[PDB]
């Protein structure tokens, strides 16, 4: 019956899924996290996550406790044991108990953990333009998808309270950077652009879009962006793997071209479906 | 006997007190804490820790679900269960379980944690000798970004610079902001010492922090020269002395900076005379345990 999550090998209930509150993952954020969708059967993107979650782990100079086949292994293995075909996941990787103090030194053991969950619209997302800026490159780096998300839940804060559905940063020098938890295009006289990664995350939806992107030859660039470019773009959508691509048909109460999602994030709505049905790991096999 | 850690107004065993995986504190590190010591039964500035607790928390939107005097009581509470008269507490408040993902209007429940422990000064026998500090070349978390005047559970930014200084030499990391001023160290605030006078940074880029008022006071009672003032890599590579400061730490000194000699090498003159006021502070002061 109840859903049972991986920790360390074991796996255990739900319900009794609990990390030690010494564990510096809880006392300070120390780890890093994935999300990862399965969509019939098939994990989608498997190994861009797990490379994406080992190369995280090594810029906070932590070692994961298990080769990176070993991880894909324990991801499917915690499908197979709950049961799951269309799920989202969650693996997470801590520094493990230490003392009270920042040290990761006297942090002998990283905890593995991964969450199992079961798992657009026509109408669009209202997004919000927020005041608090993204975490800078050089001081809490973005690229890091680090259990340090307060950056990101001031930005959602702003936006529960300011009619938004979804938060758009920018950076300190005025650039756009991203949704709280989705990369941004713009899409503009045919042309499509997004920000470079660097003050963002490297997006493995937005890189699958880039993908389809130039599969229909679409214009596109990757380049810094302003304000000026939002309120006059001609659509605009943000992705990310739980949201997948989402049509962005308001900005800060500003209608986006008629308000109905455009007609290229449609197209690329719909070549983004068929990647999802078509290509993936097999869960039971 | 084992050490309990109160969970919700529940006393529970150290080696079983856990967090549910869902808690939004372990996700997203989207919580509070602080840092107390206990001094021969007395809590040292209990109140003042307690009063930041909440404006922590008011500024992530988070609402304790315990009154302040009740937050004291609880304290108290766990250091007699304990028969604690020594100890260092840490007081975490977490937004709870929630949706999976981020949006904190979903989490109904925060979750209380406090942990009472003994734990020897930071430093800990450096305090004769000196701490050897390392300018790391991570900046600190920008003030519209993710202030750093938030004790919050994302201390990422203060852990990447603890890496740096572990890798190059130093028992701790000074910070910079993104102006090129100087901010504080790791986990303790910064003061310098030239020609007779203090300086520490304003809070602004830094962190509020309770001993650094409490040196602020005696250092005004000894009416030493004082300035709150934004400094640079010039004026801590020119200081007669440096020190840090905080709960853990005390009043820790600075003899080395990037490998160069502060002044003598060894504690100034100021910072050990403040060191001296500092444990007399800590002495006769506090909230009875007992
Ligand atoms: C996970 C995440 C994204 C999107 O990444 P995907 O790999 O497409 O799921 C974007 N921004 C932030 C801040 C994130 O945490
Ligand atoms: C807790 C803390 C301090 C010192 O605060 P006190 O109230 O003196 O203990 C300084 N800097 C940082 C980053 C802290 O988390
Ligand atoms: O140890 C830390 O995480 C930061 C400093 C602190 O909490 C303290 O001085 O008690």
């Amino acid at each position: 019956s109840e859903l049972l999550v991986y920790m360390n090998g074991e796996f255990v209930p739900e319900s009794q899924a609990k990390v030690s509150v010494f564990d510096h993952g809880f006392l300070y954020g120390d780890g890093v996290f994935e999300g990862i969708r399965a969509y019939n059967g098939k994990v989608f993107k498997l190994y861009e996550h797990i490379d994406r979650l080992y190369d995280c782990a090594r810029v906070i100079d932590l070692k994961i406790p298990l080769s990176k086949e070993e991880f894909a292994e324990a991801i499917l293995e915690t499908l197979r044991r709950n049961n799951l075909r269309d799920a989202y996941i969650r693996p997470i990787v801590t520094r493990g108990a230490g003392d009270l103090g920042l040290d990761p030194r006297k942090c002998p053991s990283p905890n593995v953990i991964i969450i199992t969950k079961p798992w657009l619209y026509e109408k669009g997302l209202k997004a919000i333009t927020v005041a608090i800026r993204r975490n800078a490159i050089d001081s809490l780096p973005p690229n890091i998808k680090s259990l340090n998300y307060l950056n990101n839940i001031l930005a959602k804060i702003e936006a529960n309270a300011k009619g938004g559905d979804e938060a758009i940063f920018l950076d300190h020098n005025g650039y756009i950077s991203e949704g709280s938890g989705d990369n941004i295009f713009i899409v503009k006289n045919g042309t499509i652009t997004t920000p470079p990664t660097l003050n963002n995350l490297k997006g493995i939806t937005r890189q699958v879009v880039i993908e389809l992107i130039n599969e229909l030859e679409i214009p596109f660039r990757e380049a810094n962006i302003g304000l000026f470019d939002l309120y006059s773009a001609d659509e605009i959508f943000v992705t990310g793997t739980a949201a997948e691509i989402a049509p962005v048909t308001y900005i800060d109460g500003r209608t986006v071209g008629n308000g109905k999602p455009g007609k290229v994030t449609k197209m690329l709505m719909e070549k983004f479906r068929e990647r999802t049905e078509n290509e993936g790991v097999e869960i039971y096999r």
